[PDB]
């Protein structure tokens, strides 16, 4: 199954740059690399401002840089502006999803 | 039918804030407000960095502010990083799309 890692994923400050890496992804496919938090069970609010992506190489691997924030203006997948999200108490993680919502499990990060 | 407007939409500069307004929208529905450019027939590369949204009110109306860029990192609807889009030569516009791709037609914008 698809895996992902965020290094470093702890002791992060606002504006910190981390490396997001995916493995066991499908070659050639694009995966949205983004910061998020579940404002409801199974319902994620993300940060498009610093969003980015990645296309798994022939071995289904890829990594990139992501700028994380302690707090960010979160939007839902349906486009709705949810509101400001403070990762200080919210369980923010870095997601890796393709255009159909598939990919590895979100990686918990903390500040 | 849904309709959109961008003011200003001419003589714009990198960093300019414009008013994007939608009408004839589904009351209660959210619509992404974003800058884009067609890099191919029916294929747009958007600017997520300054992306924003709106949620139509009871009368299917809604507006908000959007910061525009002369240049930006473009992304395709499927998540692909396309490349740098330069609105100096690219026909850039402003989109208003719901989670299903529905919404008014793109509004053409231009820079100085
Ligand atoms: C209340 C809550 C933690 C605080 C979250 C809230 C969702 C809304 C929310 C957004 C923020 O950015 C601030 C924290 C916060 C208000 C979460 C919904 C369920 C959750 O509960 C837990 O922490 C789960 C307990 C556990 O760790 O097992
Ligand atoms: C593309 C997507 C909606 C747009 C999301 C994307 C995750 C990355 C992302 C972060 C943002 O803050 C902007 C929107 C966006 C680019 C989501 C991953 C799956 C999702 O789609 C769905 O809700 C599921 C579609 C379905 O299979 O019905
Ligand atoms: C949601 C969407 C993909 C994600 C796009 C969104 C437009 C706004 C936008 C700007 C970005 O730069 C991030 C992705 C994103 C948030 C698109 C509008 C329609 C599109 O999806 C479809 O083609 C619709 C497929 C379907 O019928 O489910």
């Amino acid at each position: 199954a698809p895996t992902a890692t965020v290094t470093p994923s702890s002791g992060l400050s606002d504006g910190t740059v981390v490396k997001v890496a995916g493995a066991g992804l499908q070659a050639g496919t694009a995966y949205w690399v983004y910061q998020r938090a579940a404002v409801d069970t199974g319902v994620h609010a993300s940060n498009p401002a610093d969003l980015s992506s990645v296309t798994a190489d022939a071995n289904g691997s890829a990594s990139t840089s992501l700028t994380v924030r302690r707090s960010f203006e979160g939007f839902l997948f349906d486009g709705t502006r949810w509101g400001t999200v403070d990762c200080t108490t919210a369980a923010c993680q870095v997601g890796l999803s393709d255009a159909a919502g598939n990919g590895p499990e979100g990686v918990a990060i903390s500040f």
